[PDB]
């Protein structure tokens, strides 16, 4: 409860996926250790689960997600927050100037309220959850025999979703979340990024601005502003790595060996087993001041759904996002190209 | 079981009430042995229960039930059938020509399908039922601590409810329940459903007690709801104990004629006659298909309730009409 | 401007017709001297006209009129009032408890507001009218060459539409028009009828209650409350009669010859040419007190659309509805059966 | 005439403006020579006219135009094509995959069809036009007495309007106007319509003046609207007389290069250079396809307007880009 929470937020509830071409999102869920676990009572949409992360696969045609997918490709096409009271939130959001998104509801099914968010993605406000009570219990039908609490590679919750937005728009969306939900900028990065945290301490949505770089090509390939990477939290990254590598997950190529030598200059006495991080390509960041250890282990997938990739992170006291790895990696590729030509 | 169930009916699920005067519907559920059990998550609507009977009290203003109540006063303003697949039924009713009634659904609540039925009241088609999965477990907040399976005076299910329609419209409403739900007829018309549990009898007709209902009710509508019980003498002493008002007893001449009209019925005539309970049925080939029944006052405008116990008779107490008539002649003559 | 007119009423605008079977309403319009004069830009609905009476033929399938026609047969299925400001009226009606009826509007076409009236018939509130401005100019397309102000047999305006309602409901609908439009009961008849006039002096809607009579059979055959007869006004009834008889109009059988002899006892010095009324079956009513002549000539068609019939009336100072003709006709059939057996 | 017109386009019908600050849009229509002529029958929306150009000022709150204006400031927030059959076009656009924008229509008003076009602004499809039968004769109340055909500074039609889109989205919007309306391309892309009158050029591109527009505008949108006139020197003295602010003149070196770049153009170079007017075209085979043009300041955020006169050139003044660039070098060197 970090500051005033007028919308009654209580963390991420679920993320929605859709693609214009079929069979492109199912196999990606598999390699990240997610399991299909239920199917909608009426619609052609499906629930994948791992730890406490719910992921919805929307394959409904002429639906709001398939239009979003028709324009952006394979994508994160929806995003739901947990709220205490979702009509108090939905009303307050429309009073403060949000535009509704009508999600068509079938008979005997739950009217899910959304507003227009990033890229035109619906932002749902959900006030039912918990076993037996959840919207998965009400509106979904679980697979016979299958388990409803799969643990997979050990991913626990969504840590954050970071958006890429067009030059200028970072301040626009930053006011969107500040005005309607009372988000606050907790961090700033100048390499350009604003780290918007929710008053619940769980919902983190970083926003990124570029020219001629990694962000500008994302907006070209995504055909608009959208979620660049989804970050899953894990209790142990190296074990999640093995369990993820066991099931065909592909990661970005490890940094040069130089990167792992410089670790004891960068973060003296971090305590991490460098052999184990070097054997997997895992990165590390944080700061080490006066006996207080704040660190962060993270590794990225390659791009998997169009220009969207994923992050697997374990936090050891650092509430940042790996920002130091950008300078750390350039000095690494630098010393390693120097050492060879 | 009887025959084919193209809409998958599985009994009555709930009936709904509305009134344009407050504090008039609650006292009537109470002396009928119903207990407030749950309150809607957001609207001013309430769940009263006894046995497996579900009574929704709708006090939501500017709504479907209030506009209905403003025209017809205290009424049964909605009726819900239970169904296997509510979506296939909804579209089937519509493609066969039914009209939809849209019921305004709040955020995070259940979108309830209904067509327009008798007198304009919504006919809901509900496919969520049973403990933990019904529409009350979802959209209603049970009074915390309160026993949520109250049994009360021992009323079990909604046996039937009947409709008073204007002259000529018996056929119109029989068709409506024939075309859409495959009801079969088994002046009155006893329309029974393919699931063996949903019975809707349709009455017409002048200057009599149906003419009086359609005046006092301001249109077609449900005239009485009948709740079944297993021991009507037992249900009677319970229902009396809490304040029920019955229509007053026949003249004792009605009881002199019992073993003449229903030879060897076997009922404790004294225990019945002490409570004004009616009898009806037939005794043929030693098979004594019989039934007990009593009614109440008009309690919601011209609407009242019947409390029946079925000892093998599939009827509704019809012969009680001629049977009472002769009890008033043989009492007038001896008066 | 007879009393306070909060809804800003200015007479009848149009009457709407629909039948479950085709070719049953077109030939009836003909014999009453109405002319097809336009067709809707998009919908399969048509304008018939004569003097200032507009009549709409709605043949649109799955429309609100075809559902009303599916239940009541050939019928008057809609009714529109002229108003000064139709959103002030439509708002006020919904504040005072009327239920809206949504009439589906096509693109580039006019949203017509209605509320639920008698039988579930929509009551439209129209604030555009007058040549060039009317809804017929906006939403309708006139037939090439054809005239747009046909005069026919000389029928001028709708004088009144009288409804039949179930026993008891006369007071209900009387409060409907009193509450929402400030109608007042101007006459009462005990034979049972309430004569509801509008605060503009033009809109007249009598309501009729029955048992075992002319009204009870109407509700049986109409399958509900509805308009029993539509009354057209004419400047000269006997000339309208000839012009109507010229085009195949069929009337109710004339009263006995007895009826026309008793006329000078009933209404001394009425001045009407009795030969001309007797030659046509036209009826007469009014009262004759102290040099003031208030009279009323009228004749009825047979039933033409199911149980619905029509009235052609000419008013000479009597603001009634022919009520005296009910007693006048029984005493007529009485003397005439006496004079023969 | 050019080629087949599957949506039956027949020119621009109106453009719509909205701003989230009051009293900022009206002064700009006035110095541009537009006159308030009509006011909506019920909403706070207004019709400004000059020539055959129709400008709708939408000040309706809690509406489609205000939400658009709150995001992008003073803007062109809607654009209407004129069409033979608006219903067949509407359904055709939808069956080809366009999305609908619903515009909330009051009682007794016209239900205006629109799809979602550039930047999210409605693209209306209007089939009522001309005097006595247009949407202004119906839904708008003309100021009584006011001359309803004002001619002003002699601007006639909307020549074109252009869109600034983000990098890569030129193709996206070309397809959108190719698939739905059969526009043909005839960094920029000049999309022209099958009716020979509707031209929408699409621009992208960094750190330049398009990057600056999509920042200052907060998305894709119309960057300038161009109104055609028959005598641009005449339109200039009129437009100046009433307060127009132009982008200031080229350096005189731009005029030393005219008869070098456009041999024997024949234009009164002194009358142009006194007004900062630009020239462009080609002279080949004695056919001198040429055009005159001037722009204004940014007047609605980063949006401005162009006033062109076409002497046989079908272009947009493109060569003026290189032509000015060389006028700033040859002026910097001599400075
Ligand atoms: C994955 C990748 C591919 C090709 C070029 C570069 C990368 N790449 C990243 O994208 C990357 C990101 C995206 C983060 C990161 O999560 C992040 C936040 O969530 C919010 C604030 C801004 C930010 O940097 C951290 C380290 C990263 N590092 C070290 C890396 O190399
Ligand atoms: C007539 C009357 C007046 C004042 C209160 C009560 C009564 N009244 C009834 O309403 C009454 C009813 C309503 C039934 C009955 O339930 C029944 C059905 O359920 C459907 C078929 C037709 C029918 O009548 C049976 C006997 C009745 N009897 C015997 C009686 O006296
Ligand atoms: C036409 C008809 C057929 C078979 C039985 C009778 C008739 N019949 C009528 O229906 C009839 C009517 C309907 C009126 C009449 O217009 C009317 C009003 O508009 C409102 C108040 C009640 C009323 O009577 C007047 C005279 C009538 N007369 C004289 C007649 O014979
Ligand atoms: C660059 C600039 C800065 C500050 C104000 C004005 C300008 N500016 C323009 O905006 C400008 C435009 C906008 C056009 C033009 O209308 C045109 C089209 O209509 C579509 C094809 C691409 C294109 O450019 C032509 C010449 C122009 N010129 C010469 C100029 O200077
Ligand atoms: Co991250
Ligand atoms: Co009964
Ligand atoms: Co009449
Ligand atoms: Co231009």
């Amino acid at each position: 409860d970090l500051y005033e929470n007028p919308m009654g937020l209580m963390g991420f509830e679920f993320i929605e996926f859709a693609s214009p071409t079929p069979g492109t999102l199912e196999p990606i869920f598999e390699i990240m250790g997610f399991t299909k676990v239920a199917t909608h009572r009426s619609k052609n949409v499906h629930l994948y689960r791992q730890g406490e992360i719910n992921l919805i696969l929307n394959n409904e045609p002429n639906s709001i997600a398939s239009y979003f997918a028709a324009e952006h490709g394979p994508s994160v096409c929806g995003m739901a927050f947990r709220v205490k009271d979702s009509q108090k939130a939905y009303n307050r959001a429309l009073e403060l100037g949000a535009q509704p998104i009508h999600i068509d509801t079938g008979p005997m099914e739950l009217n899910l309220p959304a507003i227009k968010g990033i890229g035109g993605a619906p932002l749902y406000l959900i006030d039912r959850f918990g076993e037996g009570s959840s919207i998965y219990d009400i509106d979904f039908v679980y697979l016979e025999g299958v388990e409803r609490n799969p643990v997979g590679a050990g991913l626990k919750v969504i840590d954050h979703l970071t958006h890429n937005v067009y030059r200028g728009r970072m301040v626009y969306w930053a006011n969107f979340y500040e005005k309607l939900f009372n988000f606050r900028e907790a961090r700033y990065f100048d390499i350009t990024s604003k780290a918007m945290s929710a008053p619940d301490g769980m919902i983190r949505i970083p926003l990124n601005e570029e020219g001629a770089g990694q962000i500008e090509e994302f907006l070209m390939q995504f055909n608009g502003e959208g979620i660049q990477h989804v970050a899953f939290l894990t209790d142990d990254l190296v074990k999640t790595w093995d369990a993820l590598k066991k099931i065909g997950m592909r990661f970005m190529t490890a940094p040069p060996d130089t990167y792992y030598e410089m670790l004891e200059g960068r973060l003296p006495d971090h305590g991490e087993p460098v052999d184990q991080l070097q054997a997997r390509g895992i990165l590390l960041d944080g700061s080490s001041v006066e006996g207080d250890k704040r660190l962060l282990l993270q590794i990225f997938s390659e791009t998997l759904m169009g220009p969207v990739f994923f992050e697997f992170i374990q936090r050891k006291g650092d509430d940042g996002f790996g920002e130091g790895n950008f300078k750390a990696l350039f000095e690494s590729i630098e010393r390693d190209q120097v050492r060879r030509g």
